């Protein structure tokens, strides 16, 4: 069972621990309650389970899209903020974090994923992917390569697979059609061929993924990576000359990445929902607190209006949102994990060569409709 | 081809490189020749693909084991330290690197795994792998796990592997039998299926690589790991209170790592050969220059006589030699590469459940020989 008397903090490890327990020492500071952040692995997966048992974590922090199931399953408080408090938040925020008519979370911030580009290997960034293995060979020349980027997570993946048509569910009259998997088409094939393509042709290696792509463009081995907000702490402490920008178009259209809002669920089990909601209202959701987790790893566009504002005119920001309004916000639906594990699969099994691409999304396309 | 005048090193990521790139600060204050430290992925694999083409680096960092089959491909310059340089270094280390009676590099230090704990979580660490289940039983039910260590590359696993008699060339009357090949006997299927069951009980998870098991340790959310001396600068770092052990045993016996002596070698097609000899006999092993990279990341027992008697008295060294006297040191010869790369496949496989152990390791014997 979860301990009464304090709270227990799950976020993943990539984002701004650190300073949201700065957060936490704040709150403990003016309330006396201990607050402990941990990131734990696979903390997406792990919830779930000791969820059910009614163990786990006071306050669950993940992007959006897998809340729903976590709602759907029993698992999460609906939280009750006045109007007042509804009304420092942007309304889509809250759209992201409503779920069969209630709010399930506390909306923190919008994510969206963008190229990265080392401006001193090289000054203009390609517009397009298709220039991408002619950047790599005048680089592998110098013993560089031009782009570096996680593999082993269809969320990087996406923006490329989506781009010439592949969509997750097809939303009709205000609500998605869970049989109708755009994961197999025209579009999503071209996509995924191009990235085998690319790694056929030894642009990238089918074994890169977050840690080696972080490695290499932070210090200076590739010229471009994709990622999200979170990890322009360590380029900075990296010292390299970076730049953020929109990705690269696909057949001459606009890379669509999946846009998450990251949220922070209250545990259905906790003893601690006062404290929780208190903590996430008064402390975390105001300009100070998005401020102590944006120090540590940046946020994004964060869901707070007046700081917001604030940030806004940071190019990265600017960035981010531009990679985001050519996106789609990804559905919070139950079916969502299914999606996700469906094209994880199929990405890695196209991108190592164990299935054709046209195989691996046949397959997906079955899987994630359940 | 490679550029005259300068000298450019690789070097694996995990090793003290910024330690070395001082080294090579002063080498270029000393002389005005510019030495670059890179640290490519995959370098091992890299090397002799770009050598073969006359390209690459002056000067290749790898473990010994990789570089029989360099020389044998004719990627290596015969190096030619005269006697007085030779004694400065242990003979068994020189022993390392000889390859068809011809030196092929220079050994730098030797290099073994050992059982990394934290102290504060596991005063007294498990002695015996058949424990670490009931172990990680009672640490999960406080939010923790009780080992996790780099399950990609099979280096990490092999100690496991080889404990029951597991082994990868028969070694009789001082020669490898390259056709008698020993990783799929009895022993190495009851190691490796060990393994399999702790991932199928939970115990472990078939993805963990070398960063999460890193991550975890470093951030105490397991009591164990298993990594070499370049690690011990980010435990320092982390301020996790640990200790460096002996590995547990499996059956009753000892684990065996495979040890390393982390060697330089001078590629074929360096129009720099004379300046790398300097670089590496006159700068990087002396006491100074190897305090820099060893300051950087721990580089195990070095194999300069002098600064290995200054270091010997480290706990941390002494078990890591502990374990290298119970492992048995790597074979320098061509085959090894396609030891590896039949053993990875097969650790990779068995523990995801993509084959069973017994087809994993017939198929990686079948590969290696
Ligand atoms: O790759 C599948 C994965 O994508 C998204 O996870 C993102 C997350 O939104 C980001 O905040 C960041 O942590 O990177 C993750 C990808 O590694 C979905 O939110 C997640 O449900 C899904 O499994
Ligand atoms: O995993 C196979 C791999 O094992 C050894 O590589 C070690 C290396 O010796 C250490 O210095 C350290 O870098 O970790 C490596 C494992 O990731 C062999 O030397 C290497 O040839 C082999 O492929
Ligand atoms: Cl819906
Ligand atoms: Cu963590
Ligand atoms: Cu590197």
């Amino acid at each position: 069972k979860i301990e009464e008397g304090k709270l227990v903090i799950w976020i993943n490890g990539d984002k701004g621990y650190n300073g949201l327990a700065e957060v936490g020492k704040k709150f403990e500071k003016d309330t006396g309650i201990k607050v402990t952040v941990e990131h734990p692995d696979k903390l997406e997966e792990k919830f779930p389970q000791v969820a059910a048992t009614g163990d786990g974590p006071d306050i669950i922090f993940w992007a959006h899209d897998r809340f729903g199931g976590y709602a759907q399953s029993g698992l999460l408080a609906e939280i009750t903020p006045d109007k007042a408090f509804q009304d420092k938040l942007y309304p889509f925020t809250w759209d992201a974090v409503r779920y069969n008519g209630k709010l399930i979370a506390y909306p923190i911030a919008v994510e969206a994923l963008s190229l990265i580009y080392n401006k001193d290997l090289l000054p203009n960034p390609p517009k397009t992917w298709e220039e991408i293995p002619a950047l790599d060979k005048e680089l592998k020349a110098k013993g560089k390569s031009a782009l570096m980027f996680n593999l082993q997570e269809p969320y990087f993946t996406w923006p490329l697979i989506a781009a010439d048509g592949g969509y997750a569910f097809k939303y009709e009259n205000g609500k998605y059609d869970i049989k109708d998997v755009g994961v197999d088409n025209a579009g999503a094939k071209a996509g995924l061929t191009f990235l085998v393509d690319l790694i056929k042709n030894k642009h990238m290696n089918a074994d890169t993924d977050y840690s080696i792509a972080e490695h290499a463009f932070n210090h200076g081995e590739t010229a471009m990576t994709i990622n999200g907000p979170w990890a322009w702490s360590n380029i900075d402490t990296s010292k390299v000359n970076y730049g953020v920008t929109v990705l690269p178009t696909f057949k001459g259209q606009p890379s669509k990445p999946f846009v998450g809002v990251l949220s922070a669920g209250i545990n259905a089990a906790s003893p601690n929902k006062e404290l929780a909601k208190e903590f996430l209202e008064n402390y975390l959701l105001t300009d100070e607190g998005l401020e102590a987790v944006n120090k540590d790893k940046p946020l994004g566009a964060v869901a707070l209006k007046s700081y917001e504002e604030e940030l806004a005119k940071d190019p990265r920001i600017a960035a981010t949102m531009e990679n985001a309004q050519k996106g789609e916000i990804m559905p919070n639906i139950p079916q969502m994990s299914a999606f996700w594990y469906a094209v994880r699969t199929a990405v890695i099994n196209a991108a190592s060569g164990r299935q054709t691409v046209d195989a691996a999304l046949a397959a997906a396309q079955t899987n994630a409709a359940a």
